[PDB]
């Protein structure tokens, strides 16, 4: 998975608003998150990773340790314990909390595809690179 480092800006996005729905995103946020075209900054060193995503208004950061679970709270406030983990070329960010949710992250053709997955919702959210 070491080709998920750089920087990145969303290029497409399908679901995204179920996505929000499922997480129990409010309507006055789902709007804001919808309509944004947010930058991730992706850094890794051996086993240390960070993100930083950002729009023009807001930021968020997370740093973690491959295979160590760490408290997260998510751009919309829900506190959760997320385990970070790598199959293959894949990134997989397991959240658990209320509900869970799985991201992945995956670099396909230059192209890095974020996948969120909460209850049977799949939204694909694909990156390109900046
Ligand atoms: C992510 C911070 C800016 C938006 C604040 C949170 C708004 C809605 C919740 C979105 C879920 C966070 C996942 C976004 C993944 C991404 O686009 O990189």
């Amino acid at each position: 998975a070491a080709d998920l480092a750089g920087k990145w800006i969303l290029e497409s996005s399908e679901n995204f608003d179920d996505y929000m729905k499922a997480v129990g995103v409010g309507m006055v946020m789902r709007k804001m998150a919808n309509a944004a075209t947010p930058t991730q900054e992706i850094k890794i060193d051996g086993d240390s990773w960070s993100i930083k995503t950002s729009t023009t208004f807001k930021t968020t950061d997370i740093s973690f340790t491959i295979g160590q679970e760490f408290d997260e709270t998510t751009g919309d406030g829900r506190k959760i314990k997320t385990t970070c983990k790598i199959d293959g070329n894949a990134m997989i960010q397991d959240q658990k909390g209320s509900p869970d949710s799985i991201l992945s992250r995956e670099v396909k053709d230059g192209k890095m595809h974020m996948i969120l997955k909460v209850n049977d919702v799949v939204c694909t959210r694909i990156f390109k690179r900046v």
